[PDB]
């Protein structure tokens, strides 16, 4: 009964001459953001080293080993360190905060990858999608945010 | 046991002509929050949280913003259709917090009238609700008054 | 068990020439934040995390520096009933450096709370150069609690 709670953010500008790719799934689009800069999975990431009290992603996997990985292998190494600590992940929530693309019908793909790389059935990783109404740089569409919830147990 | 957690989140602008709704609480003000349903920006956060907790994906999914019925649908009875959904996947709720940002008006002499409402709609007692009041600080959109946000988080069990 | 969750969130204007003081950690800087209190923007993020856990509203309901506000909370929390059993946080800021603070913050937070280290956690972000965050105009917490009656 030791559960913890994690929380995450993230968000990256959307810039030409990059590939979307939001939980590690490859979006068509006219940009990408500015690591894959995969903005969901880095918000996971954070949110699970948050739950096991190990700090932060910037510091695990900084711009210093992990070169040119992506961020489900990340996400996975994140997850094993996680485990090492001695806690297993009970659940994991999120919300992509983007203005375009639409991205409810590629939900299930992003969520079929976080629980692949988490080893968690399909059931117990949840995705949601959210626009920002027109309002901020969210909605003037120069970058996407997502933040996530993870819970843990000891 | 099998608890999970939910995060939620919305935000809309604030518009002339429209009723300014938040927890179900109707505000007087001379604007209001735009959007398909009521635009209730806190039970809908609330409601995604909820969702989000059981892995039933989103508010859009389940209450689509291209429908008819759902035009200025009652957020509070899309926040009871949601608990109804959660407690139908076989989870109980065992409590919501959440937070409302806001230049303006004063939503402080509104809070526990929106707690009272979140309460009774997810039957829950008083005691497993809470519903906190900000402002931005004067900074971005929100400093500006173009618009409200809010955030949720609820944790469930697996009953 | 009667477990609760809570989340925090605070922001503040970045202005000349306040001290900069995060996590109870004084930070050399040419700005500082803005507020009524000391404006530690980490500590009111925790503090309004766990009251919302324990539902007993907000800092800005109940009440020093944010420390003491901070080891006043525990106190309330305690007094209804709860015991703390994690907190995680995120300070958003493009400028200073947090990284080398972070394991201070952590110290105070866990010392205000009597809880041990390994149930405290404080990351660092910046904004990728967006919004009023990315341009260094204020900087934002964020919290989540654990409780249990
Ligand atoms: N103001 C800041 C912001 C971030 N950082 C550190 O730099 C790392 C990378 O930051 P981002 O991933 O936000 O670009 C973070 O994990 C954090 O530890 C810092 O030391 N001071
Ligand atoms: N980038 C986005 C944002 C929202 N959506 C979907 O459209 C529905 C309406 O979006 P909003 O609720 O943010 O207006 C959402 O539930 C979301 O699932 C999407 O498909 N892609
Ligand atoms: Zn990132
Ligand atoms: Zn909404
Ligand atoms: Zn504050």
């Amino acid at each position: 009964m030791d559960f913890r709670i994690g929380q995450g953010y993230d968000v990256h500008q959307l810039v030409p001459g990059r590939p979307l790719i939001i939980g590690g799934v490859t979006i068509p689009y006219e940009r990408g953001l500015l690591s894959d800069a995969d903005v969901l999975l880095h918000a996971i990431t954070d949110a699970l080293f948050g739950a096991a009290a190990l700090g932060d992603i910037g510091r695990h996997f900084s711009d210093t080993r992990f070169k040119g990985a992506d961020s489900r292998a990340l996400l996975r190494e994140c997850a094993s360190r996680v485990a090492q600590a001695g806690f297993a992940i009970r659940n994991v929530d999120s919300t992509i905060i983007a203005q375009a693309p639409k991205l409810a019908p590629h939900i299930d793909a992003m969520r079929a990858n976080i629980a692949a790389d988490l080893d968690l059935p399909l059931d117990r990783v949840n995705v949601k999608a959210k626009t920002n109404e027109k309002l901020g740089y969210l909605g003037r569409g120069e970058g996407i945010e997502a933040q996530a919830a993870a819970l843990v147990v000891r």
